[PDB]
Protein backbone atom coordinates (compact mmCIF):
# COMPACT_ATOMS: atom_id res chain seq x y z
CA UNK A 1 0.00 0.00 0.00
CA UNK A 2 0.86 3.60 -0.71
CA UNK A 3 0.08 7.30 -0.24
CA UNK A 4 -1.29 7.95 -3.80
CA UNK A 5 -2.75 5.19 -4.00
CA UNK A 6 -5.18 5.64 -0.39
CA UNK A 7 -5.64 9.20 -2.37
CA UNK A 8 -6.89 7.41 -5.22
CA UNK A 9 -9.20 4.91 -2.93
CA UNK A 10 -10.88 8.02 -1.34
CA UNK A 11 -12.08 9.37 -4.35
CA UNK A 12 -13.15 5.60 -5.43
CA UNK A 13 -15.13 5.19 -2.14
CA UNK A 14 -16.97 8.65 -2.63
CA UNK A 15 -17.98 7.81 -6.37
CA UNK A 16 -19.48 4.38 -5.41
CA UNK A 17 -21.63 5.95 -2.53
CA UNK A 18 -22.20 9.64 -4.93
CA UNK A 19 -23.65 7.30 -7.42
CA UNK A 20 -26.20 4.78 -5.20
CA UNK A 21 -26.81 7.18 -2.27
CA UNK A 22 -30.32 6.67 -3.18
CA UNK A 23 -31.56 10.34 -1.80
CA UNK A 24 -29.39 13.07 -2.76
CA UNK A 25 -28.65 15.32 0.80
CA UNK A 26 -30.18 18.90 -0.80
CA UNK A 27 -33.83 17.00 -1.41
CA UNK A 28 -33.90 15.95 2.14
CA UNK A 29 -32.96 19.02 3.43
CA UNK A 30 -35.45 21.11 1.80
CA UNK A 31 -38.38 18.79 2.49
CA UNK A 32 -37.76 19.12 6.24
CA UNK A 33 -40.58 22.16 6.29
CA UNK A 34 -42.87 19.50 4.75
CA UNK A 35 -43.83 17.69 8.10
CA UNK A 36 -46.93 15.69 8.69
CA UNK A 37 -49.92 17.11 9.75
CA UNK A 38 -51.50 15.98 13.30
CA UNK A 39 -54.79 14.00 11.10
CA UNK A 40 -51.89 12.81 8.63
CA UNK A 41 -50.30 10.93 11.62
CA UNK A 42 -53.78 9.30 12.83
CA UNK A 43 -53.81 7.87 9.88
CA UNK A 44 -51.04 5.89 10.04
CA UNK A 45 -51.50 4.94 13.66
CA UNK A 46 -54.56 3.77 13.03
CA UNK A 47 -53.40 1.45 10.22
CA UNK A 48 -53.15 -2.15 11.07
CA UNK A 49 -49.96 -3.45 12.50
CA UNK A 50 -48.94 -5.65 9.31
CA UNK A 51 -50.11 -3.44 6.73
CA UNK A 52 -47.34 -0.86 8.70
CA UNK A 53 -44.95 -4.06 8.97
CA UNK A 54 -45.55 -4.54 4.79
CA UNK A 55 -45.00 -0.46 4.15
CA UNK A 56 -41.48 -0.52 6.51
CA UNK A 57 -40.20 -4.31 4.96
CA UNK A 58 -40.34 -2.66 1.37
CA UNK A 59 -38.72 0.44 2.19
CA UNK A 60 -36.04 -1.14 4.02
CA UNK A 61 -36.07 -3.64 1.04
CA UNK A 62 -35.53 -0.30 -1.33
CA UNK A 63 -32.86 1.03 0.99
CA UNK A 64 -30.76 -2.23 1.28
CA UNK A 65 -30.68 -2.82 -2.85
CA UNK A 66 -28.69 0.74 -3.09
CA UNK A 67 -26.52 -0.62 -0.45
CA UNK A 68 -25.74 -3.53 -2.69
CA UNK A 69 -25.26 -1.43 -5.46
CA UNK A 70 -22.98 0.48 -3.20
CA UNK A 71 -21.33 -2.93 -2.18
CA UNK A 72 -20.39 -3.92 -5.85
CA UNK A 73 -19.45 -0.46 -6.90
CA UNK A 74 -16.74 -0.64 -4.24
CA UNK A 75 -12.66 -0.92 -5.11
CA UNK A 76 -12.02 -4.55 -4.13
CA UNK A 77 -15.75 -6.11 -3.36
CA UNK A 78 -16.25 -7.75 -6.27
CA UNK A 79 -12.83 -9.15 -6.26
CA UNK A 80 -13.38 -11.66 -3.37
CA UNK A 81 -15.46 -14.82 -3.88
CA UNK A 82 -19.15 -14.78 -3.98
CA UNK A 83 -18.95 -16.30 -0.41
CA UNK A 84 -17.29 -13.75 1.00
CA UNK A 85 -19.52 -11.14 -0.92
CA UNK A 86 -22.59 -12.40 0.59
CA UNK A 87 -21.20 -12.86 4.13
CA UNK A 88 -20.31 -8.94 4.41
CA UNK A 89 -24.05 -8.07 2.99
CA UNK A 90 -26.24 -10.65 5.10
CA UNK A 91 -24.39 -8.92 7.72
CA UNK A 92 -23.54 -5.71 6.64
CA UNK A 93 -26.31 -4.18 4.87
CA UNK A 94 -29.05 -3.23 7.56
CA UNK A 95 -25.98 -1.41 9.30
CA UNK A 96 -25.27 0.64 6.53
CA UNK A 97 -28.97 1.49 5.93
CA UNK A 98 -29.20 2.62 9.96
CA UNK A 99 -26.04 4.74 9.35
CA UNK A 100 -27.39 6.09 5.98
CA UNK A 101 -30.91 6.98 7.55
CA UNK A 102 -29.64 9.69 10.03
CA UNK A 103 -29.47 12.00 6.83
CA UNK A 104 -33.20 11.73 6.56
CA UNK A 105 -33.20 12.50 10.43
CA UNK A 106 -33.77 16.19 11.67
CA UNK A 107 -32.36 16.66 15.07
CA UNK A 108 -34.35 19.68 15.62
CA UNK A 109 -37.57 18.60 15.35
CA UNK A 110 -36.88 15.03 15.94
CA UNK A 111 -38.56 13.58 13.08
CA UNK A 112 -37.65 11.51 9.59
CA UNK A 113 -38.37 11.34 6.16
CA UNK A 114 -40.78 8.47 5.39
CA UNK A 115 -43.21 8.41 2.69
CA UNK A 116 -42.78 11.75 1.45
CA UNK A 117 -42.83 13.62 4.56
CA UNK A 118 -40.93 14.26 7.61
CA UNK A 119 -42.56 12.44 11.37
CA UNK A 120 -41.37 11.82 14.52
CA UNK A 121 -41.48 8.29 16.44
CA UNK A 122 -45.18 8.19 16.50
CA UNK A 123 -45.96 7.73 13.06
CA UNK A 124 -44.78 3.86 13.64
CA UNK A 125 -46.77 3.43 16.26
CA UNK A 126 -48.50 0.87 14.57
CA UNK A 127 -45.95 -1.30 14.51
CA UNK A 128 -46.08 -2.09 17.86
CA UNK A 129 -42.11 -2.09 18.67
CA UNK A 130 -41.93 1.65 20.34
CA UNK A 131 -38.45 0.74 21.70
CA UNK A 132 -36.50 -0.75 18.33
CA UNK A 133 -38.02 2.63 16.70
CA UNK A 134 -37.15 4.81 20.02
CA UNK A 135 -33.18 2.79 19.39
CA UNK A 136 -32.98 3.71 15.84
CA UNK A 137 -34.40 7.46 16.48
CA UNK A 138 -31.97 8.04 19.36
CA UNK A 139 -29.27 6.48 17.01
CA UNK A 140 -29.45 8.79 14.40
CA UNK A 141 -29.83 11.80 16.88
CA UNK A 142 -26.35 10.71 18.00
CA UNK A 143 -24.89 10.83 14.50
CA UNK A 144 -27.01 13.64 13.75
CA UNK A 145 -24.44 15.25 16.70
CA UNK A 146 -21.67 14.05 15.14
CA UNK A 147 -22.29 16.42 11.68
CA UNK A 148 -21.30 14.07 9.38
CA UNK A 149 -20.27 15.17 5.53
CA UNK A 150 -21.28 13.03 2.76
CA UNK A 151 -17.72 12.05 1.76
CA UNK A 152 -17.47 10.90 5.50
CA UNK A 153 -20.52 9.02 5.39
CA UNK A 154 -19.44 7.55 2.13
CA UNK A 155 -15.61 6.26 3.84
CA UNK A 156 -17.71 5.10 7.18
CA UNK A 157 -20.34 2.91 5.72
CA UNK A 158 -17.51 1.47 2.94
CA UNK A 159 -15.81 0.52 6.37
CA UNK A 160 -19.12 -0.84 8.13
CA UNK A 161 -19.60 -3.17 5.07
CA UNK A 162 -15.75 -4.15 5.08
CA UNK A 163 -15.33 -6.15 8.03
CA UNK A 164 -13.22 -9.42 8.22
CA UNK A 165 -14.33 -9.98 11.85
CA UNK A 166 -17.60 -12.21 10.24
CA UNK A 167 -18.14 -15.53 10.45
CA UNK A 168 -18.07 -17.38 7.52
CA UNK A 169 -15.36 -15.86 5.72
CA UNK A 170 -13.56 -18.24 3.55
CA UNK A 171 -10.51 -15.83 2.11
CA UNK A 172 -10.30 -13.97 5.65
CA UNK A 173 -6.67 -12.04 5.01
CA UNK A 174 -8.28 -10.74 1.67
CA UNK A 175 -11.16 -9.02 3.50
CA UNK A 176 -8.23 -8.15 5.77
CA UNK A 177 -5.97 -6.21 3.24
CA UNK A 178 -9.30 -4.11 1.82
CA UNK A 179 -10.10 -3.06 5.60
CA UNK A 180 -7.01 -1.75 6.53
CA UNK A 181 -7.11 -0.30 3.11
CA UNK A 182 -10.44 1.54 3.74
CA UNK A 183 -9.10 2.45 7.15
CA UNK A 184 -6.46 3.92 6.43
CA UNK A 185 -8.82 6.05 3.30
CA UNK A 186 -11.23 6.99 6.40
CA UNK A 187 -8.29 8.33 8.51
CA UNK A 188 -6.76 10.33 6.19
CA UNK A 189 -9.79 11.92 4.52
CA UNK A 190 -10.36 12.63 8.44
CA UNK A 191 -6.76 13.95 9.26
CA UNK A 192 -6.39 16.29 6.14
CA UNK A 193 -10.24 17.93 6.74
CA UNK A 194 -9.21 18.52 10.08
CA UNK A 195 -11.55 15.86 11.34
CA UNK A 196 -9.88 13.27 13.56
CA UNK A 197 -12.04 14.79 16.61
CA UNK A 198 -14.81 12.43 15.61
CA UNK A 199 -12.94 8.86 16.42
CA UNK A 200 -13.87 9.36 19.80
CA UNK A 201 -17.39 9.79 18.98
CA UNK A 202 -18.28 7.65 16.89
CA UNK A 203 -20.55 4.40 17.87
CA UNK A 204 -19.14 1.87 19.63
CA UNK A 205 -18.01 -1.59 18.69
CA UNK A 206 -21.52 -3.54 18.74
CA UNK A 207 -24.15 -0.59 18.97
CA UNK A 208 -25.26 -1.24 15.33
CA UNK A 209 -25.19 -5.00 15.91
CA UNK A 210 -28.03 -4.23 18.79
CA UNK A 211 -30.44 -2.03 16.29
CA UNK A 212 -30.19 -5.20 13.77
CA UNK A 213 -30.63 -7.96 16.36
CA UNK A 214 -33.44 -5.85 17.90
CA UNK A 215 -34.89 -5.72 14.34
CA UNK A 216 -34.54 -9.16 13.57
CA UNK A 217 -35.73 -10.20 17.40
CA UNK A 218 -39.14 -7.90 16.74
CA UNK A 219 -39.79 -9.10 13.02
CA UNK A 220 -40.00 -12.89 14.61
CA UNK A 221 -42.24 -12.06 16.97
CA UNK A 222 -44.71 -10.11 14.00
CA UNK A 223 -44.09 -13.67 11.75
CA UNK A 224 -45.20 -15.59 14.54
CA UNK A 225 -48.11 -13.18 14.98
CA UNK A 226 -48.73 -13.11 10.97
CA UNK A 227 -46.77 -15.68 9.19
CA UNK A 228 -49.07 -15.85 5.99
CA UNK A 229 -48.47 -12.26 5.70
CA UNK A 230 -44.78 -12.46 5.55
CA UNK A 231 -44.70 -15.11 3.60
CA UNK A 232 -47.42 -13.59 0.56
CA UNK A 233 -46.55 -9.90 0.91
CA UNK A 234 -43.00 -9.34 2.55
CA UNK A 235 -39.70 -8.33 -0.19
CA UNK A 236 -38.07 -11.64 -1.46
CA UNK A 237 -34.67 -9.91 -0.56
CA UNK A 238 -35.80 -8.81 3.08
CA UNK A 239 -36.67 -12.38 3.66
CA UNK A 240 -33.34 -13.40 2.72
CA UNK A 241 -31.45 -11.49 5.26
CA UNK A 242 -34.03 -11.13 8.03
CA UNK A 243 -36.28 -14.21 8.39
CA UNK A 244 -34.87 -17.52 7.41
CA UNK A 245 -30.11 -18.50 2.72
CA UNK A 246 -32.43 -18.59 -0.94
CA UNK A 247 -30.38 -17.44 -3.34
CA UNK A 248 -31.62 -13.46 -4.35
CA UNK A 249 -28.76 -11.99 -3.02
CA UNK A 250 -26.75 -14.12 -5.85
CA UNK A 251 -29.40 -13.02 -8.26
CA UNK A 252 -28.48 -9.10 -7.73
CA UNK A 253 -24.67 -9.85 -7.47
CA UNK A 254 -24.44 -12.10 -11.02
CA UNK A 255 -26.15 -9.64 -13.06
CA UNK A 256 -25.56 -5.42 -13.74
C1 LIG B 1 -31.12 4.99 3.34
N1 LIG B 1 -30.90 6.00 2.30
S1 LIG B 1 -31.44 7.56 2.46
O1 LIG B 1 -31.28 8.19 1.19
O2 LIG B 1 -30.83 8.09 3.64
C2 LIG B 1 -33.18 7.47 2.77
C3 LIG B 1 -33.64 7.47 4.08
C4 LIG B 1 -35.00 7.40 4.32
C5 LIG B 1 -35.91 7.27 3.28
C6 LIG B 1 -37.40 7.15 3.55
N2 LIG B 1 -37.61 6.63 4.91
C7 LIG B 1 -37.38 5.34 5.27
O3 LIG B 1 -36.99 4.53 4.44
C8 LIG B 1 -37.56 4.93 6.68
C9 LIG B 1 -37.57 5.88 7.71
N3 LIG B 1 -37.70 5.51 8.97
C10 LIG B 1 -37.74 4.25 9.38
O4 LIG B 1 -37.88 3.97 10.71
C11 LIG B 1 -37.21 4.79 11.67
C12 LIG B 1 -37.71 3.20 8.46
C13 LIG B 1 -37.59 3.52 7.08
C14 LIG B 1 -37.56 2.31 6.37
N4 LIG B 1 -37.65 1.32 7.21
N5 LIG B 1 -37.73 1.82 8.51
C15 LIG B 1 -37.89 0.98 9.62
C16 LIG B 1 -36.90 0.04 9.92
C17 LIG B 1 -37.09 -0.85 10.97
C18 LIG B 1 -38.29 -0.83 11.68
F1 LIG B 1 -38.47 -1.69 12.70
C19 LIG B 1 -39.29 0.08 11.35
C20 LIG B 1 -39.11 0.98 10.31
C21 LIG B 1 -35.45 7.25 1.97
C22 LIG B 1 -34.08 7.36 1.72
Amino acid sequence: ASLTEIEHLVQSVCKSYRETCQLRLEDLLRQRSNIFSREEVTGYQRKSMWEMWERCAHHLTEAIQYVVEFAKRLSGFMELCQNDQIVLLKAGAMEVVLVRMCRAYNADNRTVFFEGKYGGMELFRALGCSELISSIFDFSHSLSALHFSEDEIALYTALVLINAHRPGLQEKRKVEQLQYNLELAFHHHLCKTHRQSILAKLPPKGKLRSLCSQHVERLQIFQHLHPIVVQAAFPPLYKELFSGKHKILHRLLQDS
